[PDB]
């Protein structure tokens, strides 16, 4: 079995900011559901050799986690916020995509999605 290579997290080429909206993506968004009870399976790109799951990479072509998007985050990777809030959203349907409505890591993406939703309703405006 074979895991893929991970998404990437550095890249000089591409241009990047520091901004507000960013820092509230790091600060609330990533620090409130890094924390939950849920977050454990999502922390790290889906590890379909140790899971035994080898068809997860035949069906999901946009890999993402919270693990990657900590890293795109810390390291500034993002030139804006909806590149990042872009991720969060492939995680959570890719989730969806793979596995079978009302299974447990589909609760756990809800109830992480839930939490998403929440936080990113009150992104601040651009300063
Ligand atoms: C048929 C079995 N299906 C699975 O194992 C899917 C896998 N399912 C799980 C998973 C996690 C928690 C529970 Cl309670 C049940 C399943 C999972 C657990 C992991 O442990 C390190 C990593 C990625 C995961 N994940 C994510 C994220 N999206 N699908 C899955």
């Amino acid at each position: 079995s074979m895991n893929p290579p991970p998404p990437e997290t550095s890249n000089p080429n591409k241009p990047k900011r520091q901004t507000n909206q960013l820092q509230y993506l790091l600060r609330v968004v990533l620090k409130t559901l890094w924390k939950h009870q849920f977050a454990w399976p999502f922390q790290q790109p889906v590890d379909a050799v140790k899971l035994n799951l080898p068809d997860y990479y035949k069906i999901i072509k946009t890999p993402m986690d919270m693990g990657t998007i900590k890293k795109r985050l810390e390291n500034n990777y993002y030139w804006n916020a909806q590149e990042c809030i872009q991720d969060f959203n492939t995680m959570f349907t890719n989730c969806y995509i793979y596995n079978k409505p009302g299974d447990d890591i589909v609760l756990m993406a809800e109830a992480l999605e839930k939490l998403f939703l929440q936080k990113i309703n009150e992104l601040p405006t651009e300063e």
